[PDB]
Order: C-alpha cells, then structure tokens, then sequence
C-alpha cells in the first residue's frame, strides 16, 4: 500500500518504492548525496551565510507521520536566510529531523562514507521572486534547505524544548502550540558549509533545493534521540507503528558538483 499519499519508510512504502508514484525519484538532481570531500570544489566566490531567526516565528509543532514539523509564520521577513550560494532572501518555513534505527547511522547526507546519528533540515523559500512556498517549491531556485548533522554526545539542552513536546504529538497528525523557539541557538558555532543543487528528500522529491550542509555537527544524547523513534507513523485508532527510521539513501550525483565555503 504505497501510493501518491501513502508513502513512508516501511518495507512496502519506503524509499525503494517512491519512484512508483514519484518518477522524479530517478531524476538527475536528487537528494541526499554522499559528499566525497576530496572531490569538493573549494569556491572562493561563495559568501558567508547570513542567518536571522526570530524566536517568535515558530507557531506549532506537528507529527506528520514522516517526522516532526516545527512550522513558522512565513508572512513576514523576521526569519530569513541570505548569502552563501543564494541570490536574494529566503524565508523560514519549516524544520524537520531525520534519524535511523540506531545511533550509528540515520543522517540523509553521508560524508566520506560516514553517517551521523541524525540530520536537522531548515526549509526556506525564495520570497523575493515567488509569491508563496507552494510556487517556490517547483522552481530550481525556489527553496534553500540548511542541513545540520547531529552526533551522539553530551545531551543538548537546545533539543530539550522540542523533545519535551513529543508525548503531546505521539500520534500521526497531532499538533501543539510551539512558540518562542530559539532556532538560531540550535545551530553549531561555525557556519562553514557544503552546497549543491538538489531536491526534497521526501515525496514529492521536487528538484528545487539549494542544499547548504553545515560541516560542524551538533550534539544529541542517545536517550534524546530515542524519543523521536517513539513517534508513531500511524493515526489514532489505526494499527500502531513507530517512526523508527525516516532517512532516504544517498542518490547519484549525475555530474553535479559539491562546493565548499571553507
Ligand atoms: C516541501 N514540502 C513538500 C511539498 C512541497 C511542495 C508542495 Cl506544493 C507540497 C508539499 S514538505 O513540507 O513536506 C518538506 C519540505 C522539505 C523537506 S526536506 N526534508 O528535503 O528538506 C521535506 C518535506
Ligand atoms: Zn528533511
């Protein structure tokens, strides 16, 4: 029961099957990717990242069945990403997390054969050119996603505000008010990054993303990370399954180059 609404990460509907309903899964700019550092193009024309996140932008946290979503008010330019490889201003919309079944893997991007325990995605859209997230999502330059690796280490109290909420939203489709979220404090100290043209890592897998993957990981404890696997991918009433893993394997580069800021 894989379909154009019923995709997932289980055996019958996981990544291997997404192509059945989203043929672009086999496209030439699919994400995520293994970054081979020896092959990175160190580009002196890449600018520093400019990041401004207003803690009051966050409105709600939700269980989609595929991850947790922190959703932000994107009607104003309070929370925006500029610089790096980007032209103009990209407005903050959504935060996701990806993880695997155990702490030794779970990230979407892989760096020199190494997988991190999880990966945070910060999703933004080009509001200087496009009227809306929906319109931007189907343009090559419409979206910018900031990726941050999570490694097992000392408990991160920055993750605590999110993990404290996870019982509220256990069932697929539950949401809770979630505000005064200091996203910028969750980022690592250094904003050195890789960048490449790609796609959404989930259906519908649109090739509209400028990926900006931060070199420096942040921490998560094993017991924090296990909270996310207690989320259900099934709705209230239906037969319970856990969201034990929600990452897409790396995809073919097909001529693309990864550029480094550093
Ligand atoms: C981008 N969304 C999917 C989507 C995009 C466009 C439209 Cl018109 C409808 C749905 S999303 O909120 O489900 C989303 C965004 C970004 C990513 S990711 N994990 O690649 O950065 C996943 C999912
Ligand atoms: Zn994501």
């Amino acid at each position: 029961s894989m379909s154009r609404l019923s995709w997932g990460y289980r055996e019958h509907n996981g990544p291997i099957h997404w192509k059945e309903f989203f043929p672009i899964a086999d496209g030439d700019q699919q994400s995520p990717i293994e970054i081979k550092t020896k092959e990175v193009k160190y580009d002196s024309s890449l600018r520093p990242l400019s990041i401004k996140y207003d803690p009051s932008s966050a409105k709600i946290i939700s269980n989609s069945g595929h991850s947790f979503n922190v959703d932000f008010d994107d009607t104003e330019n309070k929370s925006v990403l500029r610089g790096g490889p980007l032209t103009g201003s990209y407005r903050l919309r959504q935060v996701h997390l990806h993880w695997g079944s155990a702490d030794d893997h779970g990230s979407e991007h892989i760096v020199d054969g190494v997988s991190y325990a999880a990966e945070l995605h910060v999703v933004h859209w080009n509001s200087d050119k496009y009227p809306s997230f929906v319109e931007a999502a189907h343009e090559p330059d419409g979206l910018a996603v900031l990726g941050v690796f999570l490694q097992i280490g000392e408990p991160n109290s920055q993750l605590q505000k999110i993990t404290d909420t996870l019982d509220s939203i256990k069932e697929k489709g539950k949401q809770t008010r979630f505000t005064n979220f200091d996203l910028l404090s969750l980022l690592p100290p250094s904003w050195d990054y890789w960048t490449y043209p790609g796609s959404l890592t989930v259906p519908p897998l649109l090739e509209s993303v400028t990926w900006i993957v931060l070199k420096q990981p942040i921490n998560i404890s094993s017991q924090q990370l296990a909270k996310f696997r207690s989320l259900l991918c099934t709705a209230e009433g239906e037969a319970a399954a856990f969201l034990v893993s929600n990452h897409r394997p790396p995809q073919p580069l097909k001529g693309r180059k990864v550029r480094a800021s550093f």
